[PDB]
């Protein structure tokens, strides 16, 4: 605002769970604000999300970035997280943002499973959200759950187990049952304002076909295929993601 | 079980909210169990739900019936309830039931908005749930939200308000935004085991067309239109609901 600029740890509640976030507060009495969503097993402070928030703040666009339930600093077990209750988290965050009297336009920015949360939240609030940026949006998590193979762990999609050991973690069976039937494109397509789609051609985690499919479903989308980039836009590719996202939201 | 029979208040947790339920425990080491779901602004102990549980217990079929979040004895504000987080409650209850070693087959019984929760939960667990009974299932809540008229309170469906005063209560705007886009028939139609549909011809709250539509979508449904009955199967109509539900679950 006019008097305070910089970072601040902030906390919200959704159904009895605390969610922990970081707010980047820019100069000025009135400013736009992006809500930034991390992906599956990530957190609000990955290099990509930090550099997005930093670049936005340089342009005086505020942002907030929260850990989803079951992630990072927030409450809840990872095993109890699903894409649906992450959309419920995202709605609690949007409650916080849309009632801040300094906030002019609201933008959603989502990476990977956070891109599905962003795209679906924008389709539920198409009258409020002004622009969306999806980075490698993980709409393929539905097709993966239907196949029975979530990033190399396999299971019977017709009889999903109660829980699924997953590296160091335990994935809920209810996450997978929800994933199989999520109306990702149906809900997301209701957002007819500008969308920017950014996907690396060498993403091994989410097929670029996900963004190609979003680009067909949206009324107003621009697709950027970043030649050679991986799922996280790591190292030499990071600035491609950061620049496109910042340029998109500045106008 | 073999040693204890009768009622018991039971408590479960979903995301930091306590849910309060009543278990009817029948005779025998092994028995089937129905999970019974109340409707919008109701509670686990309406006359209809009590008499259903009582009649089932006479047949040695166990049951549990919980207050949804935002209702009755359970945690959470009514304003924060949606059909989606009631499905999340229902999944926490099913976790409890499917891990009880006395439980043989599991049945879902839902009245009104509880019928939508039941039908959608059965479509997410079509491999586990054995039979479903829907009583006046409120699948019309989606069409109502799209129209902008929820039981006589009106609003702009293209720009749903943050909150909607509703009699003595405050309905969340997010309830309505979710309702408009709920994939009720898509998800429910995945359950191909036996379904019993019970609807009163003079229901003024949920059009009988809801059960007529479910009867077309299911692979194995039986439709019972109760001549003259109202939304709650009150007074002289109650036994029509209770008898059909009990007969259905006994075999
Ligand atoms: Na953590
Ligand atoms: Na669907
Ligand atoms: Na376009
Ligand atoms: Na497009
Ligand atoms: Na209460
Ligand atoms: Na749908
Ligand atoms: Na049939
Ligand atoms: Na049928």
């Amino acid at each position: 605002n006019l008097y305070f600029q910089g970072m601040a740890t902030i906390t919200l509640e959704r159904d009895g769970l605390q969610l922990v976030g970081t707010r980047e507060e820019p100069f000025g009495e009135i400013y736009d604000m992006a809500i930034i969503f991390h992906g599956f097993t990530a957190n609000r402070n990955t290099s990509l999300l930090r550099e997005i928030a930093n670049s936005l703040r340089d342009e005086n666009i505020a942002s907030v970035r929260f850990d989803f339930n079951g992630h990072g600093d927030s409450d809840g077990k990872f095993e109890n997280m699903t894409v649906l209750n992450e959309i419920e988290d995202a709605n609690a965050i949007l409650n916080y943002v849309k009632t801040d009297p300094h906030v002019r336009n609201i933008y959603l920015v989502g990476h990977a499973q956070g891109g599905v949360v962003a795209s679906m939240l924008a389709g539920l609030y198409p009258d409020l959200i002004k622009k969306v940026v999806l980075l490698a949006p993980a709409a393929t998590l539905k097709g993966d759950a239907l196949e029975g193979n979530t990033q190399g762990v396999t299971y019977n999609p017709d009889h999903i187990p109660d829980r699924l050991p997953f590296k160091d973690l335990t994935l809920g069976g209810f996450y997978l049952r929800i994933a199989q039937q999520l109306p990702i494109y149906e809900v997301s397509a209701q957002f007819t304002k500008p969308v920017c789609l950014i996907h690396g051609t060498d993403d091994t985690v989410v097929s670029p076909n996900a963004s190609k499919k979003y680009d067909q479903i949206y009324q107003n989308s621009t697709l950027h295929l970043i030649e050679g980039a991986d799922h996280c836009f790591s190292d030499s590719y990071q600035k491609n993601a950061v620049n496109l996202t910042t340029d998109f939201l500045q106008n």
